[PDB]
C-alpha cells in the first residue's frame, strides 16, 4: 500500500509534522510531571497541579489534531522515542511557570517555522491549519502564562 | 530522605510502580500509532481506529491511576524515556490484534509480577489496588481480544457469518 | 395416602409428570453447556450463546410450571439425579441446533405422550395445562429452530446473503 | 491449551468445575426446598419464597463461576447433578437448618478455592471470589442464623 | 459456639473488640479537637468541622468493625475509653500532627490486623478491611499531609 | 485568664456541664452495647436493636448540645475516661428495657440536679437551655420506656 490522495504535501512538511508530533508529545510528558509533582503532599498545590494536567491534556489534543491532518494530506505517521522531562522536581510554582512558558515558546517557534516551510512549499492548506487551531492558542496561552508570572512574582512584597 | 505520610510502602514497590508507569506510557503510545495506522486511506478501518484509540485512552487512564496512588503513598514519581513502538506499520487487522493481545499479556504480567511483590512486602493496600483498577480489567480485555482474533480469522472461510442474533 | 385436594388426578400422571421435569431440568442443562460453550474465547460467538442461554431459561420456566402444577393437583414432587448434557463439546453452529432441535423433538415427543395419558385418565385439567403452556410452545420453537437451520446450510456457497429486506 | 489463558492453574480450573457442580447442586436442592413448602398440606408461601429466590441465587452463582471459567480460558465440565437429600423437609427449623447445612458447605468450599488460589499465586481468582462470593456467604448464614434463632424462639410465650 | 461461625479465630475476635476500642478512643479524641476549635479565643470554624466530621467517620468504622463482628459470629466486649491526650490543642498545625499521628497509628493497627488474617486464612476479614479501611486511612492520611503543607506554608512569604 | 464573652457562668455549672456530658457519652456507649447484643445471631432482635442504636444517638445529641452550649457560655470543656456498660450480655428484652429505663431515670435526675444547681447560682440561661432541650424529652423518652415495658410484660399469658 501507499498514499493514493496525496497532494502539493512535499514530504519536508510531511517529516516536520512528525516532528512538530514528537515536541508535543514531550511536551505533553513534561506537563505530566510538571501536575503531578504539585500533587507531592509536600508541595500539595492542587490548584497548579490541575492547571498542568490540563495544559498536558491540550498537548495530547494538539498532537492528535496534527496527526489526523498527516493522514488526511497522505502523509504518513512516523513516531520516535519521548524523551523524559527536562527536571524530577519543579521548585516552586514560580519556577514551574517559567519552564511551561520556555516550554511553549519552544513549540510556538516551532509552528513558526512549520508555517514558514508550508510559505516555502506553498502549501496553504498547512498554513491555514496552523493559523486556525494553532497559532493562536499558542499566543492566548503564552499571555495567560506572562500574567500569571506577573501575578506570582507580585505575592511577594506589598502588592500581596 | 523519607517522608511524612509514607508508611507501609517499601522502596522496591515504590520503584516497581514507577516501572509499570513506564510500561504504561509505553502501551499507551503504541496504541496511539496502531490508532493512527488504520486511519491511513490506504487502510481506512474507522472501527478498528476507534477500538485502538479507546484503549490508548484507557492506558493513559491506568498509568494516571498508578502516578495517583504512587503519591498517596507517599512515594516519589521517576520518569523514563518512553520507547516508541515496535513497529511502523501494523500489518493486517489480525496482525494487529495479535500484538495487541501480547502487549496486554505483557502488562497484565508486569501487573501479577507487582502483586506478587506486594504480597512479599505485606503491603496489602498495593495489593487491592491493583486486584480492584486492573486485574480485572485486563482479564476482560485479554478475553475481549481474544473474541475478536477467533471472529477476525473465521473470516477468511465459509462461516463467515458471525455474531448471529 | 393421598391429598386433601387431590380430585380426578391418577398416579400415573403424577408419575408422568415428575418424569418429564426431570426430562426438561435435563434439557435446561443441555442448554446452559451450550450456552457456555459459544462463550468460549475459541469459538466466540456471543449470539449463539445468547440463543442457548434464553432457551435454558425457558426450560427453566418448563419444570417450574410444571412442578406449580404438581402442587395444585395434589401430587408430590420426586426428583432424580439430573443427567449431565451428552457432550463436551458441540463443533459448529450446525451441529449444535441440530442437537438443539433433535431434544426439543424428544420433549415435545414426550408431551404429546403425556397428553395421551391424560386423555386415557380421562383428565381434561392435564390435557389443557399442556395444550395451554407446551404444545404451541414447541411446534413454534421447533419451526424457528428448523429455520435457523437452513439459512445456515445456506452459509455455505452462493446464497451467503440472508435475511434482505 | 486457550489463548487468552494466563497464570490459570490446570488445579484451579478443575477446581472451578467441581465447585459450579457444587453450586448446580446447591441450587437443585433449594428448588426441592421451594415446592415443598408449596404443597397443600405444608402451605407456607413466604417459606417456599424465601427459598426459591435461593435456588436463583445459586443459579446466579454458578454462571457467574462460568463465565468467570471462559474469561480466564478455561473450560467448563458438566457432571451428574446428584438429586437433593430429601424428598420431603420437615418442619421450617429443619428445613432452615439443611439450608444453613448446605451454605457452610459452600461457603467451605469457597474457602479451599480462594486457599488453593492463594497457593498458586493466582490474585485474579481470589479478587473474584472475595467480590462476589465470600461476603455474599456470610451474609446470608448470619440471616440464617437469625431465622433459626426467631424461629426456635416461636416455640412457648415468647412468641 | 457460635451457630453461624466458620473460619473466624478468637485470636481475631480478639483483635476486632481492640480495634474497635481503638476507634472509640479515636472518635473521642476527634470530639475534643472538635470542640476545641469551636472556642471563641480560638474560632475557626473551618478546623472545628473537619474534625468533627473526622468524629463522625472513625464513628462509622467502630460501628462497622461491630457489624462485621455480629455477622462473623463473635462476640462485642467493650472496655473504658481513654479520654484524649490533650485537653488543649495548641495551634493547627499542632491538632494537624496530633491527627496525622492518631491516624498512622490506627492505620498500623489495621494493616497488623490485616497481618493477622493472612496468618489465620481469613479471606472474609482480610477483604473487609481492604475494601472499607486501608483505602479510606491512605487517602485521609494524604489528605492531613496537605493540609500539614499547606499550613506550614501560611507562614512566610507563600 | 478568663474568656472574654464568660458572664454570669459561674465555674461550678461549667464542672456539673462537663460532668452531665461525661455522663451522657457513658450513656451513648450503654446503648451502643445495647443495641449490637440484640443484633447477635443468638438473640436477633432487629427492631429492638434499632431502638438503642437509635437512643445511642439521641445520646451523642444529647451531649453534643452541651458541649456547643459550654462554648458559647465561655467554659472550656474537659474529658475524663468513659466508663464501660455494666454488662456484655443484657438477657431478653425487658431485662434490657428495664436497664435503661434505670439509665434514663439516672440521667433526668443529674438533669435536674443541674438545673437546681442552677436556679442557686441564678443562672436563667442554663435553665432554659435545659427545660428547652432536656427535661421535655427525657419525660416523654421515660413515658415510652413505661409503656413497653408494660406491653412486653404483657406478652405472657391471656393478654398476648
Ligand atoms: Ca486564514
Ligand atoms: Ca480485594
Amino acid at each position: 500500500m501507499s498514499s493514493q490522495i496525496r497532494q502539493n504535501y512535499s514530504t519536508d512538511v510531511e517529516a516536520a509534522v512528525n516532528s512538530l508530533v514528537n515536541l508535543y508529545l514531550q511536551a505533553s510528558y513534561t506537563y505530566l510531571s510538571l501536575g503531578f509533582y504539585f500533587d507531592r503532599d509536600d508541595v500539595a498545590l492542587e490548584g497548579v497541579s490541575h492547571f498542568f494536567r490540563e495544559l498536558a491534556e491540550e498537548k495530547r489534543e494538539g498532537y492528535e489534531r496534527l496527526l489526523k491532518m498527516q493522514n488526511q494530506r497522505g502523509g504518513r505517521a512516523l513516531f520516535q522515542d519521548i524523551k523524559k522531562p527536562a527536571e524530577d522536581e519543579w521548585g516552586k510554582t514560580p519556577d514551574a511557570m517559567k519552564a511551561a512558558m520556555a516550554l511553549e515558546k519552544k513549540l510556538n517557534q516551532a509552528l513558526l517555522d512549520l508555517h514558514a516551510l508550508g510559505s516555502a512549499r506553498t502549501d496553504p492548506h498547512l498554513c491555514d491549519f496552523l493559523e486556525t487551531h494553532f497559532l493562536d492558542e499558542e499566543v492566548k496561552l503564552i499571555k495567560k502564562m506572562g500574567d500569571h508570572l506577573t501575578n506570582l512574582h507580585r505575592l511577594g512584597g506589598p502588592e500581596a
